[PDB]
């Protein structure tokens, strides 16, 4: 029948591999035999379409010009170095060698910083075609590697559809939410990622409905993920991880002017001279109201102000407005992030220290008072919602404060016998961690000596029980928070040097860095 | 066939997209080689019965004028000024672009603040399609995105759903109970601007676009919702009553 | 097996880039102490991939990798610090550990926690597991022991109160394979 042919002119302009034409062959023999409106029929028809829908060996133009990606990835998105530079190292190695490439990547950072948007972006650049598959959620592994020909509804599941719908066989594919992925009680959808994302086995990725393996070793499979620690380690060690950073605020008021406000004024379909906002509008607004790391909520920001200037436009109470730091809270409400630093001048027994938090880190500080009318043995009570591990450095700081003042001083009998109250005074949040070791022991040495440190001083840093201090995380955070504040000298461990020396230059111009080894050398700093 | 006509004739008003167009071109053709009582028949019968029910191209047309909302909107209810401000803002913004739009908000406060029939009165004022359902205790995720055809009992879910019952793509869904949810990994696909226009349904095979669709959350703490999905929609406190605006309401 | 297949798959001679076996030595050593060889593929395509990059984008004809400067390729080492005394004072005995990431090495600190050296104690912090904690009490006895039938006159473990240390503070550990070494610091 035409059925026959339908089918094979089709293949013409497709390198099919031998292992697939002779299924091919004997499937289209079976279906010269079965009746033409038999179940069969029909069976043996759909499992044809399906294997002659597939891009067997054609792929999409891609392009290889350097200037012209650069270009196409930097109209979109701003300040994604690694990923841009992973694209760029990505088109240079595809036009040293002679034919295209796949390759498995995946952007995981905080929510909001364009790890989703800059898929797209990406594809446009490489001029190959676009699949979002989301898997928030996803407990089904049919989804993933489909049923057999025999169940009625058989499909071969999505891979194989982006393949058919693509018409390429090299598409970008971005797995959006990997780490999200449902804990399935039928099935592990993860357990079935092992074989899609592995980067041998691409070349034999057989699917459950075709029973023919494809090759997918030359898809660019782009994974984004919130955090690496949830998804499988066999997955996990398979896909290269490459972290977005997030914005500091010099670099939200860039995207905020450059790319949030032109496309927020073209949605609420404004002009620069009806709606003015400028550049000091900008930076109160994202000092005020947009600490969190991502630019979604600096969007809503800008949106709100923007929709409030175009009902003041359209119902005529003005002809034009302009947006002025006096009058911002008009549009936004009145500020929320107003205070950057809870004691001015910190008293005796108080040491102002650095944590990580989600809206871009933040300061803390450790308050020691005596609990007790007296300057057995002492105690030490602490507050705060305190974690385990931030207990038991406390505990390790408090032994190795005593230790510390039984040699400095050994008349100085406070830290002996005194009952000592610490808190941090973020009671309503949990906090945790080892960070804060050293800020503890600088806030029993000042109460005990009754001297407050610097006055504009901050510290981070874990301590052992003999006192060494530790390398700990998030150095940027903390630098920016006290660069918000009037932190005129920072002190880190010897061990953060190297990461604290690859920050921005603009991030750390003004700090008097410290780095120490031991906390003899942290107490000559602060007293 | 009288099928296929039937629905060709469903579709003859909509603005189809070029990919859904050959969705529905394919399965027909599937369909009119498949016997009548072949169980394969019923599956395609029902999925061309979802394709064909989908208002590809059909948009309620919204009220967009000032006066006569804010009439509305201040005559249904008392006290509500800051929502009220919202949607007058909304129908501005729709008017100053000339074209409709879809947003996704979130009213959180007491219960009995009356953050379901605000909703009620906005849908009658912008002229938009009503819908709700709700999330409190939901700890399935496929009553949301489906099934897919191979299984008996597959559903295309509830926004699925709500676009065949409402016949729009600009309509007002409200999600209730927010806070109250177990799943929260599909509305994060179901509101976000960034993928609302390619919503894709694992019973459909197929994206429907949710651009335009007007999204309103209700909860009563904030700080239960998720936290990727308090990020993607906007709150707005619809606070309690003092006793004279009780009074007022009372009488009113 | 990797540097040649993964030349091959980025088109790169060696004489246009270079990696010695000092450079690829100090890679293992600095970035991938894991068992696997997944992660050192990974970052022997890294490398090769900004050599490639280099070379085509004409910043140079050829890339030598050195390792002065192969933290401009694949960034900061993850392990730098191997131990974390040089010289060990009297409190502190160096253990060893087991972990994924290859064998990691372990300290035990003690030290007075009363300024006088009626029972004494051990207070144990470090993240320490149930069962390491039961090995620390054993140790504690066994110490106790041990000391008094060396040295009948030296009453410092009876009487002290002692803080007793492992300092990976936020890294949970677990295992009885730590009493010789606290006590040995005890
Ligand atoms: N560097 C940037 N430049 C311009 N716009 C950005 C940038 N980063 C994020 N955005 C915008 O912010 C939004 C972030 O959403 P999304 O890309 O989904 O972030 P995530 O992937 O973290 O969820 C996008 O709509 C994007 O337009
Ligand atoms: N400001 C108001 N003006 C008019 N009616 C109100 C007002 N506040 C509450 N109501 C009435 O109270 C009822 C509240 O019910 P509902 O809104 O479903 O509860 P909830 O606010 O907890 O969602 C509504 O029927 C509404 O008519
Ligand atoms: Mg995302
Ligand atoms: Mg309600």
């Amino acid at each position: 029948d035409a059925i026959e042919e339908k089918f094979r002119e089709r293949l013409k302009e497709l390198v099919v591999p031998k292992h697939v034409m002779d299924v091919v062959d004997e499937e289209l023999s079976k279906l010269g035999l079965l009746d033409n409106h038999s179940s069969e029929f029909n069976v043996t028809r759909n499992y044809l379409d399906w294997l002659t829908s597939i891009p067997w060996g054609k792929y999409s133009n891609e392009n290889l010009d350097l200037a012209r990606a650069q270009a196409v990835l930097e109209e979109d998105h701003y300040g994604m170095e690694d990923v841009k530079k992973r694209i760029l190292e990505f088109i240079a190695v595809s036009q040293l060698r002679g034919s295209t490439q796949g390759k498995i990547l995946c952007f995981y950072g905080p929510p909001g910083v364009g790890k989703t948007s800059i898929a797209r972006s990406i594809a446009r650049a490489l001029n190959r075609e676009y699949f979002r598959f989301s898997v928030g959620g996803m407990t089904d592994v049919a989804e993933i590697k489909g049923h057999r020909r025999t169940y009625v509804g058989a499909m071969p599941g999505k891979i194989i559809q982006c393949l058919k719908k693509t018409k390429t066989e090299n598409p970008l594919i971005l797995i959006d939410e990997v780490d999200k992925i449902g804990r399935g009680y039928q099935g592990d959808p993860s357990s079935a990622l092992l074989e899609l994302l592995d980067p041998e086995q691409n070349a034999n990725f057989l699917d459950h409905y075709l029973d023919v393996p494809v090759d997918l070793s030359k898809v660019l499979f782009i994974c984004t993920a919130n955090v690496t620690d949830t998804i499988p380690e066999p997955l996990r060690d398979r896909m290269e991880m490459i972290n977005v950073s997030g914005y500091v605020a010099q670099e939200k008021l860039a995207i905020a002017e450059r790319y949030l406000v032109p496309q927020a004024r073209a949605l609420c379909g404004l002009d620069e001279s009806k709606a003015k906002l400028s550049s000091d509008v900008l930076t109160l607004l994202i000092k005020q109201y947009c600490r969190e790391s991502g630019v979604r909520n600096l969007q809503k920001q800008v949106e709100k102000v923007l929709r409030k200037s175009a009902y003041k436009i359209v119902s005529g109470e003005a002809e034009s407005v302009e947006v002025t730091p006096e009058n911002l809270q008009d549009f936004v409400g009145k500020p929320v992030f107003t205070v950057e630093r809870m004691y001015d001048v910190t008293p005796p027994g108080v040491v102002m220290g650095l944590a990580w938090t989600a809206m871009g880190g933040s300061t803390l500080f450790v308050e020691t008072s005596l609990r007790r009318p007296q300057d057995k043995d002492g105690s030490l009570e602490v507050t705060g919602q305190l974690g385990e591990v931030m207990k038991e450095s406390a505990r390790i700081a408090y032994t190795f404060a005593r230790a510390f003042l039984m040699q400095h001083a050994p008349a100085n009998d406070y830290l002996v016998t005194s009952h000592i109250h610490l808190h941090v005074p973020e009671g309503a949040t949990p906090k945790d961690g080892p960070s804060a070791g050293c800020t503890i022991v600088t806030a029993l040495l000042s109460l005990a000596m009754g001297r407050p440190v610097r006055q504009n001083l901050a510290m981070t840093g874990e301590v052992s029980l003999t006192g060494k201090i530790l390398p700990v995380g998030g150095i940027k955070e903390k630098t920016i928070a006290a660069k918000r504040a009037g932190v005129t000298c920072i002190v880190l461990p010897a061990e953060n040097k190297k990461d604290f020396y690859d920050l921005a230059a603009f991030i750390t111009e003004g700090l008097e860095v410290h780095f120490v080894e031991h906390y003899r050398e942290i107490f000559d700093i602060a007293f």
